[PDB]
């Protein structure tokens, strides 16, 4: 009965995390512990936990970390405090695997936490290649103090091997949180208009765009302003989140709904299902999600990508790339009108048969390209 | 004026540091910081903050961290202290670059805490290999957060690189610490004997061992009932770091003492000028300390190097490599028995003429 | 020149504490210290360092603390990293008296760290009763660790010298913030209705709840199911502090500011220049904020005091003490419908003429 | 089935609790938590976790908090380290009462993040007077934020009461740790003197002296010259403890001893039931320990206090206050050779009786003396 901890610190994440974490439980060779943190317990979000909790699962640990403040000190704190907490965590769990997945600063603490207490990190995502004022390094630094990789794609297992890792400890599983495509039953058209009385049979774009932090220059004129140019399709949206930019974007939407009620469809939180759902008939997913750049391809529905807030991320046929201004962006959306590495879905399952057949409880020796 | 904050958190380290410190409080341009922590305010260490104020140096913050508990998870909530501190410190000295010096977890707190505060890090001594230790991931791990890296050799110019560096980010400059060998002055036998009250003309062996961390269990019994097993030899010992695992070899110290107090000193912390000069006159320097690998054959003297701690680095035929194991420590012993210097100025130059407050992309190999 | 740290965590004591600290920063034979840290750096209370800043005033040592998660838990933590913030802040400022003002858990934090650190405490407003509140036994344990005293009022005073404190070491100064009431120009309804943008000319209750610390389940909708039912008139609401349970009144007030839109104003912090302003023009102190027992009965105002938060404190004829009842909430609401500053000297004299480096031993009643 | 949760910190505290804990252990109706800190994970000190567990118990919850450092700030970091600790170490245990004895700053600590979280504070051994830079500012403090207290004599109960707590929360229950003198059963002359190769049939004095830190270096000779004065006599000791001042008084005993190889005993740790019976048989308990104050009276065996390290205790007849003058202190040997308030040791009891009794979930009202 291998221990293996899930760290969880977002609501994202988890929701990346959710099927493995599922199979573990569900498999009875292996115990599934959680250790939740960070956003989990942050009010701004909703104390996101008690969704794990409800969803089925039992908290194992809980680390609240997360100082109120938005200063970068006060964010070197909350590690800190994550640090201390994580002691202590780790110490009662004694888990045999620590699952890390992402590059966000509280799985560098936990993934250090894990080295220096001789438990062995298995790290997901790895090797990708991202835009921010740091979490690329953190990711490959996370990379780096873990002794086994499940890359989403061939191209970031090779930069993983390229960072040093032995080839026998990385392995290209595809996108964890594809396996949602490939285990949701779908609503159909009707069941999606009658729940939310709007009618899905008219043609309709999806589209969540989020607040650039670094692209402070956010007018939002350019996209919707080229929403009114194109006739003929319906505007479905999703809420951004919490960043600098939150408001900004949320009534450009909020006025192109109050002049036409009749094309526009507001909702607060989808849900996965209800979400992917709604992309698979969807002409284009526009904006600058993530979502766009893994579970639109997957349910080949073209994507029209706004911005660079996706930047470095692997690109595929579906994706058409443009910018913020209102020209490029139409030939996009008619581009979408007018017609995968990451993988199909099925990652938990291959995640579990290589933690069940391979031994990495010590970090393999450097790997130097000849 | 450009601020340059310093790092350290152990005596040793703050001695391979000490000349690029001195040049930068002499050079005019640059402003000299410095965030002293970690085993420098331990007095199971030395309290070797002391020595830098000695030193002529003002030591801008000072930031207390190490817990007294000999455990894995103590070290962890010792870098979450850490942490803590360099929030504030960090905060306060507003360095326009942060230089850290090596691979241990203090040093891995304090780099992340700049990442996250974006101060740029200069990074000496990447792109080496110390599979025994932790200090392996977490020298690669401050590499891949650090902006500038110096190496000490082309070979770990190569491995940064191979990291994912870009290669304009990177530079051969040597090590540091052997401009000590050019510019430090060295001690007399006499002067050793009589600072330190034994008598250094009689030959000794140089022994330092820290944990090797990735070691599950360690018993370093055969080391010292190795050297027992030697006759007419003295045996000086420098203290254990931090690392968890310390206690143990610090018990066999004092066991050791305690039989042969005529054969056996033990300090806690040196002077590195004092302890390149007990060092240049030992029969050996033996453990599994880095300074077996750099200034023992620096100074043309051999090196007994114990276990997987030092697996990695470059050897030349002065090393004595052996594993933890009485016969092979004590016939490595009798073995032993029997048988340019301007890296500061490079690095302040390089520091003067290139730009690197944001971390380059990714490089892919070719 | 002596060196008096004030201590300061939140915007009101803050508040209560100005004039002693601008007629400290006026004295030239004392240096004055500013210790700010929680609620003032917190963006959910205001960011109110920043009126430490507007008001002329340097803070020398900044320390971040509060845990956003809204449990004790959380509040516990959020003790600990102010002590690990503490220890440096008070050992780089080393004050010659620190100057603590209540009874908040950060008070207690810094108050203990003070007294490990030797740095003797001068504690305000000790020997108050608050029973509904946590903050009770944390006031009396601040008082057994502070080494000089200045209350509010006799009664205080007594309460202070029988938990021991030294006669010689209680003041009776009365109430720092009320020297406002004779030495702050208050804002005029025009002024203060064109800063806020709301018309202040119309009647309004100015209404603080924060959460009653002592109670095993807490549910404000009393509060705000009462506050719905009185017509033609608004509700202006200053932000619950950070103690645990406050989310859930923030909740309310904005699912009242989301249902009564016009009638309803939400600051996060005032100016307490503009928060006695409004208090001075305002028809009631609404909940359980300590003002409704100092500031508002000084400015005949009349105060609905709800719950078990103030319970202890000296009552004057203008308070009207009610459950977290509707009917009574009610009942108080409209029945208020229906009808000296020489603190600061006091204290300053008392800290330039007295010695209490060292607590004064126990004081046993004769 | 209450929860009640020891809290300790030191050695000497968890020999104070021991026969509570035991009994609490033993008691069908109480389980018995652990929450070991400070200095049982300090090596300077042996580790003494491993005594409570070597002693039957199972600790609940650890926490590793003390900074390596003899700085006033790392004992308020490692202050702050302890609450991170027992924020989520009291989460977890979420303990019906907390019992909590002394003035150490852990215990403050623990005392407030217990008040703070709704924990039932039961404090032992408010209400005394000691000397100190702040411990007794440290104990009154946690007296205050302590809901039921266990004073050892009425004396400490009546300055618990003038503290402000209700008199129906405060209890005279003796103290604690002279329950080892009712429940061991003591080594004969015999077992002694063969277990230690030294004949206690011999008349001996029986000798701890502490380094009063507050005495820096401490100048010992005025004590040992007048035990040389005392001839037909033995001198038996242990070793005091670890603070700064100890060791030129661990060599003047050891000098002491040199002289005289045939009539001086020096032991390291005597153990709790061989001191007892060592002391039981003593000729005085001399020098400057608390079990001069306590388990020396207690046996009927008198006492030479020297200094003011047990200044503000309650005296007794057996006690004979001595300060380090030479003649002064060979009067009080000779005195010695001539010829209680706190209770006779069955604390334990009387304490689990309260707790079974009394409810104090709520801090009672300040208590006003009119
Ligand atoms: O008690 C000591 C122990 C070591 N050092 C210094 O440590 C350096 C290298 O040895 P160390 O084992 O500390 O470094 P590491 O092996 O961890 O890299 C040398 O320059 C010494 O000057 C010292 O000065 N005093
Ligand atoms: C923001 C919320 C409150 N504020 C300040 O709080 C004071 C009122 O007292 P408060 O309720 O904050 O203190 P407490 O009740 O905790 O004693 C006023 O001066 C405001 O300036």
């Amino acid at each position: 009965m291998k221990k293996i901890a899930v760290f969880t610190g977002t609501r994202a994440e988890y929701g990346l995390l959710y099927w493995l974490m599922r199979d573990i439980q569900q498999d009875p060779e292996l115990e599934l512990q959680i250790l939740a943190t960070a956003m989990h317990y942050s009010p701004e979000h909703g104390e996101t936990w008690k969704t794990i909790v409800k969803d089925g699962f039992e908290i194992t640990e809980s680390v609240e970390m997360l100082l109120s403040s938005d200063t970068s000190s006060a964010v070197v704190k909350s590690m800190g405090v994550g640090l201390l907490g994580f002691a202590d965590a780790l110490k009662r769990m004694q888990p045999d695997v620590l699952v890390v997945l992402g590059d966000r600063f509280e799985a560098l603490a936990v993934t250090q936490a894990a080295l220096i207490m001789h438990v062995p990190v298995a790290h997901l995502h790895g090797g990708e290649i991202t835009e921010g004022a740091y979490d690329e390094s953190i990711r490959h630094a996370i990379t780096k103090m873990s002794n086994i990789h499940f890359a989403a794609a061939e191209e970031y297992k090779k930069r993983i091997i390229q960072l040093g890792e032995q080839p026998e400890r990385v392995f290209n599983v595809g996108a964890l949180g594809l396996d949602h495509i490939q285990r949701t039953t779908f609503k159909s058209i009707s069941e999606l208009s009658e729940l939310y009385d709007f009618d899905f049979s008219k043609p309709y774009f999806l589209i969540t765009y989020h607040p650039e932090t670094n692209l402070l220059e956010e007018n939002v004129a350019p996209l919707f302003d080229a929403l009114k140019q194109i006739n003929d399709v319906n505007f479905i949206f999703s809420y951004p989140n919490a960043d600098n930019g939150n408001t900004n974007i949320v009534k450009a939407m909020l006025d192109l709904k109050a002049q036409l009620p009749d094309r526009v469809l507001l909702v607060k939180s989808f849900g996965i299902q209800n979400y992917l759902s709604v992309l698979k008939n969807a002409l284009a997913m526009v904006g600058n999600s993530s979502s766009g750049l893994s579970e639109a391809p997957a349910l080949q529905v073209p994507t029209v990508n706004i911005g660079d807030r996706q930047k470095g991320r692997l690109r595929c046929e579906s994706i058409l790339d443009v910018r913020l201004d209102e020209n490029e962006i139409v030939e996009a959306l008619q581009k979408a009108i007018n017609f995968p590495p990451l993988g199909l879905g099925n990652t938990s399952q291959k995640i579990i048969e290589v933690i069940k057949t391979t031994d990495f409880k010590k970090k393999a020796p450097f790997y130097d390209l000849l």
